[PDB]
């Protein structure tokens, strides 16, 4: 495959959501992608498996237990060989962005850690990982969906598996049928003069990024078309009465 | 149920990641939590089936189809009835965060509409979507990853179902053994001095979130005692080497 990513995990199966369905789901079965998951629950020696321990300093709360945890994380590694990058998804970690995503899409091969209760030891993340991931200012019940969505991500730059691309959202889509409840696509779409149509998208992804996402058109380098069609845009809103 | 969450998906298996594991699943399992699929397919009449449909204008990919995908959409809101508020999964919504995990976590019904290919028509967001709502600056396969991480965060909120709570990171976490792989837990941890722990978690959360998410403290109205404890972790910094 392409690309290999190993997960540590005590729910496997949820990453059936991503290896089971969908363009990530055809990636997979292709051999394009491959995940290969270790659940720290079969690393535990006692009678009722358990993967969870008390944090030290009292507070509500659990903790992933440390054995059974970093047994899973050594078995991945071993397998994974070297250059296998671990990551540990956590909301303290950097925040993914298509730039970051781009990055991470770099790697051959990644090993990531998903934690569940409140956490994991902060010596195993000294010890075991290279790097601290979050998807975003929120917190989830576990690091599940966070591997998935970066996986997700990552996938999509791999050959043959298929915003921001341009540090711009993208332009609105239209299909059938031409009339809606009213509401027609607009006339230039269906004029069939391509470079007509390539201006509108261009414009239309400068004109909501400005709307509605204003910060990320600051660190942005605009080429001459770009600045042209964005002031455009602009005197055209500032043409017009608003709500 | 406390919550109830109507899906619009081509792929209703996906979400069985966060309702029969974890958390979520107990939630979903014990009633608190109403996870409820309809799939756009189910809404098609040729023999094929066909979901999805050619973008005007030309340029590569699909779209969304727009009669079983508004077909679909009609259904779900006469099953929620009024007072149900209309998602749509998208990069160029509202960038969630903590706080709109709490903003939306106030809703007893929504409906959460899961793209796949470009997206979906422009004109469906008008006439059928209430709110835009995007999980992170990076782009997915589809918007089922989106919406059960939108779920799983409001999950959190609902009674019963269990950083940034206070605008701040998390403080690190230990637990068993006392030392691992040379690192011992601070000290102060295992003295059973509650009062001298609490200080110590709500010092590492402010020292953390300066070195890492500085931003987020701008923003932020610190109490006398975080303002003393910040100014003791920065000095404390200040009186060190470091890389
Ligand atoms: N936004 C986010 N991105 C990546 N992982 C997340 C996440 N929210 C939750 N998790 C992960 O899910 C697990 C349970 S949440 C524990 C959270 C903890 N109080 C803290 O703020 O660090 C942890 O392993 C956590 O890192
Ligand atoms: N970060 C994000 N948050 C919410 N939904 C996302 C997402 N990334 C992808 N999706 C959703 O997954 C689907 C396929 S991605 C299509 C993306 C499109 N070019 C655009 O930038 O709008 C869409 O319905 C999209 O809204």
């Amino acid at each position: 495959s392409h690309m290999w990513i190993g997960v540590i995990s005590l729910f496997p199966e949820m990453f059936k959501a991503i290896t089971e369905f969908g363009v990530t789901g055809r990636a997979v079965k292709h051999n394009l992608l491959k995940v290969e998951c270790w659940n720290p629950r079969d690393f535990t020696f006692d009678k009722h498996k358990t993967v969870d321990d008390r944090p030290y300093g009292g507070g509500p709360g659990m903790l992933m237990m440390v054995q059974p945890l970093r047994d899973a994380i050594h078995t991945a590694k071993a397998a994974a060989g070297e250059g296998a990058k671990v990551i540990y998804l956590s909301p303290q970690g950097r925040k993914l962005d298509q730039g970051g995503v781009t990055e991470l899409a770099q790697n051959q091969k990644l090993i990531l850690v998903c934690g569940r209760y409140e956490g994991i030891d902060e010596r195993l993340i000294q010890t075991e990982i290279d790097e601290e991931w979050s998807i975003g200012d929120y917190v989830l019940t576990g690091g599940e969906l966070p591997a998935m969505t970066l996986i997700d991500a990552v996938a999509r730059f791999i050959p043959g598996v298929l915003s921001f691309a341009d540090g711009l959202l993208d332009c609105p889509h239209y299909t059938r049928p031409e009339v809606l409840e009213g509401l027609t696509v607009p006339p230039v779409l269906m004029s069939g003069h391509h470079e007509e149509i390539r201006k509108w998208r261009l414009k239309q992804s400068l004109q909501r990024t400005w709307l509605r996402r204003p910060e990320l058109l600051e660190g942005l380098a605009l080429t001459d078309e770009q600045r042209k069609l964005l002031k455009e845009a602009q005197a055209e809103h500032n043409s017009l009465e608003h709500h």
